[PDB]
């Protein structure tokens, strides 16, 4: 990673042993849950392209989407060679054609050239694509049970929800596949509640 | 974060992998109990706006209850723009919607300072306030001493419960009026106004 | 907290997430013991008043000891404000953190002269956790005696123990005199005044 | 390691218990998955040899893997000494049999840096990717798609077979042909010339 | 503790959470195991009396052995009170109570320590607590070196293993070794005497195997 | 131990608490197995003796390998008065004193003194000095804990070669603490993988044995 020191200069901190066991262990856990791309972002905060392709190097597993990834990222990298025809490109963002001295000199420049800022977001385009294909169930099929409390129901809503889209129709639909019980009682409070609101009335 | 560097400067450092951690398993067991509002807001100590996106982002699971923290935000920075008409920052700015981390640190660094990291964790802990509540199924008036149960395990319930609702004397009325007939006359016994130390002491 | 800059100063830095867990794990674990008095005096080491309400709402449970503390508090700030009477002057909700901002805080611990608000707020604080000790050790050391079998280093332990929740040659007394009868004429064989050593070591 | 003091000046420190324990536990556990390469290479950062030796040295058990290891890295150092020969260091010197750790300092930082660390550093990956190549239980030549098995779920098993051997158009290439009848007509079906997404996506059933 | 400032000054600093949970546990774990006293010195490196009064007054339990700590303290500071007796621009000269915490301030015992001609106010505390710890752990040492004999069939590493635990707690010599040699199950003692002198424990350990 | 301060100066350091509860786990966990020598030498970085003492005394347990371990820094202490005898005559101004066996392990010695001969310049590593005698000892606890001998690794009747080698330098890496280890290696496989190394031919690499009987 890449940060400053004592004296206000930016310099190559080494990746830190806490940093690689933690997303190791994200990934052995959450497994492209949702919060996982939120995590990857923090964990590799100012890191250089070396430190990305480290830290997707180590995920255990999932090699099915790591290649999904590795796509997303080819395209990504060969969208950014024809938008922008020394000057990076597409393999040195990746990390494929580029010493590590080359991608500090163009993270540490004025002006400067975020390589591993731009790569982090190629890598999260595709772990959002990657979070939807693991999405196991469609917002079409959350569907309150009849014993199951109304807060359970809109736990996995939203989380469905937030795989997918990775809208007043969700408000709609929130409704329309609701247990009867609660479904009379969110009529009851008209439309345009708050969450709070439905879910205090449905307790 | 925009923390304290050793020479008095006010520096911009990442998110502790620590504390990314603790924040998560502190949902993970605590689970909006009323012990988690000042758990955020200790780990979420000089956050920049985009810092507390990160967190809220990381939270497993709950996902109920960040769309009603969302829409806590998005009430309060309606009320922001409205108390602040038509540079400045704005609620969009202050939740970290249209507002970059060079924008966010300018703002906090500024001399005057306008500290829009604690003014977006303030409407978070109010969000995460009415959470809390929700969180709270027993309200406080169904709290009541059953005969086989000693008068410390029943204030416990009842501050506990108080805690979640609360986010005065009639409450303390409510703890008299609420107690097993066992200790009950014994709390018309020391009469009004006294302390919990001594109405706890004097039943027990 | 306000600690120590390397440049010789002192800078506010935030509560440790280390700091705060550890807490949280004593009262979970030892629960009032009086042990826990001693350890939050050490992981409250120059907090800011602030810094001492958030560790004191995570704490888990206990909330009926908990609004005890509160009522403490709330005794001992209406004292200050009596007999310390009128940056502005610390008042009693100023240093139990009700109504001053963390920069005022700051402001008083880190001032020439130094107004210790963080301190002072720590005394009474660990005033009303003693009388949190005391209420959860209903025994007394008067009942504490020792059984037909039970080795004198059993009896003895269980001894202190209630006295340091309690809290002296009147402890040398009780101790001989709540011994059982085959210890206590050994004791005496030994002669009045005599080391705790001498008198564990003879009652083998 | 060779780390950066915060006053700009490169120091050595002392190898962290953490990255002493994580290193030992990470052959406990995956015990040389292709994961375990990428992990060595990031707790080994800026390391002189005599710490890369202490690291290979605290993993307990598989011997034979680390003997392997042994000899390849002497056939590496017999390669450094004839191509770079010291009229400076040796194959010895930087595999830390007989160098100090004052001489491999002094390489380390130099106005002509000897990165002795980085480079013995080469020749055990290079090792460590032979034994995950013998570790691999199977060839990417037998991995095929069963009749009851989701083709992302041959996927996983392939690219992670392919991640050993491998220490590539042909890799696609074989993905095709080692799959159930169903799904491998669809895949001829999207065209040659496809992503992995949309191959997916035409066998979720 | 008295820490070094990364410039070299001789600065306080708070007791880490990290040290304080140690001494903690090894309480809870060795509970007066001969290997109680090293961690203690080393856990209350560089500390101040203050905080050796802290870290005394966190453990759990074993009350009873704290007040005969106490009591070692009394004696050590009043033997101190004897040696050095308080003569009425220098540090004050500090009495037993003031080496223990109990009639010092802070600022004191910091001034003590970190002082052109140092009085180690701490050290010299921790050495009192040592000699009192020692004799913790002499009482909770459940069997005699005397008492210490190898079974018939216990090993004879496992027997010499009992031997220097339980001296260890003891001492806190040849006639050890000779109590060694002879405390020994017979088939064993004559393959030790058929070693004959100048053994070491590596030889006299490899051929009674 | 012995830190380098960001000043850029040779200071003491207090021994960290992570660090002791890491050798004692060791210990607990490991039991003197040979991969024990190389966590301790990398636990005990530029410590001094104290510090080395202080890492030794809280092994719990296993008091009959400390006691050789104790014997053994005894012998190399004496050996050491033996070709660094203390000369007599006050200490040269500037200069500190002369260290002996005792010295170096911390049985005659203080804190100031240690922390004086490693800081020094020309520096006198006591530390490393006394390191040097703690793990010569302790390959030789190794040795007495390493359950059999290298000339007894047989392999099984199915036991595949990779786990026959697995045992084979375990066995070796404790006794060490050669051409021969190759002849040792092929001569004790079953007749089926016998077989198939004499086969290959010698001077054959240890990769090529194993991917030979597979
Ligand atoms: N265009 C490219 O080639 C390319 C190259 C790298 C690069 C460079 C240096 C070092 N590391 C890498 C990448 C980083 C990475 C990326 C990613 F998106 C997912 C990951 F997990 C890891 N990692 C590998 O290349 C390892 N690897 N190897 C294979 C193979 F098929 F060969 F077995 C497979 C991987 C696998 F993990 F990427 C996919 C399972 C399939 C960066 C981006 C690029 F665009
Ligand atoms: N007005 C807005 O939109 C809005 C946008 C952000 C913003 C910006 C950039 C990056 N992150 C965010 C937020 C941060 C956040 C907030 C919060 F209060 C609770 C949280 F947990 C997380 N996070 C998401 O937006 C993700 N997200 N997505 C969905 C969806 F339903 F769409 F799937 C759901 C979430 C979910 F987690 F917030 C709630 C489950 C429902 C900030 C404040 C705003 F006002
Ligand atoms: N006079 C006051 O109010 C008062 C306010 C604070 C203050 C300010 C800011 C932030 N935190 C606080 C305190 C800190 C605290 C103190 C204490 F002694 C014990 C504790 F555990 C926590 N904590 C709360 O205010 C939360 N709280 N809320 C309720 C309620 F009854 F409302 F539900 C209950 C608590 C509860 F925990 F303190 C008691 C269960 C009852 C300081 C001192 C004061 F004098
Ligand atoms: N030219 C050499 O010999 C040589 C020497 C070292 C060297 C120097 C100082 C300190 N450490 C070492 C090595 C480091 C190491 C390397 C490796 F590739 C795998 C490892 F695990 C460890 N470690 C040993 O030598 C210990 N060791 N001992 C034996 C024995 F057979 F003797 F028992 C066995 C080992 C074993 F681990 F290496 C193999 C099981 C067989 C470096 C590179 C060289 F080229
Ligand atoms: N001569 C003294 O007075 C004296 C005073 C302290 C002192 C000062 C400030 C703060 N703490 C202390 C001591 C520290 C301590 C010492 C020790 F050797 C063992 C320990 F564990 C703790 N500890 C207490 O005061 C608590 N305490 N209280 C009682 C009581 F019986 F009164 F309830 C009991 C203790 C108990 F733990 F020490 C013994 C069980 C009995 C230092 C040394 C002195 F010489
Ligand atoms: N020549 C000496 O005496 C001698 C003294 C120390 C010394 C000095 C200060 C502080 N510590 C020590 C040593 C360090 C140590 C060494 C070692 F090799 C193994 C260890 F584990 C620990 N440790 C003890 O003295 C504790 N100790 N005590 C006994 C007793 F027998 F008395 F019970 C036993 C030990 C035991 F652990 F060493 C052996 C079980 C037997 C240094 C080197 C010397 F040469």
């Amino acid at each position: 990673p890449i940060v400053q020191n004592l004296q206000g200069q930016m310099v190559h901190q080494c990746i830190s042993p806490r940093t690689l066991n933690a997303w190791v262990k994200v990934v052995e856990e959450k497994a492209f849950s949702p919060e996982v791309i939120p995590m990857f972002s923090a964990l590799s905060c100012g890191a250089t392209p070396q430190d990305l392709n480290t830290m997707l190097n180590t995920v255990g597993g999932h090699q099915a989407a790591m290649q999904m990834l590795k796509e997303t990222i080819n395209e990504e990298a060969a969208e950014w060679d024809r938008l922008h025809p020394r000057e990076p490109r597409g393999s040195d963002i990746a990390g494929t054609t580029s010493t590590l001295q080359e991608q500090i000199g163009w993270m540490t420049h004025n002006p400067p050239i975020p390589v591993g800022e731009i790569y982090k977001r190629w890598i999260i385009l595709g772990l959002n694509k990657i979070v939807r294909m693991y999405s196991p169930t469609s917002i079409l099929d959350i569907r309150q049970g009849p014993k199951e409390p109304f807060r359970d129901y809109v736990d996995r809503f939203y989380k469905t929800l937030r795989a997918e889209q990775a809208n007043a129709a969700t408000e709609t639909l929130l409704v329309q596949n609701a247990n009867p019980d609660c479904k009379t009682i969110l009529k009851a409070l008209g439309p345009g509640a708050t969450l709070e609101e439905m879910m205090t009335a449905c307790q």
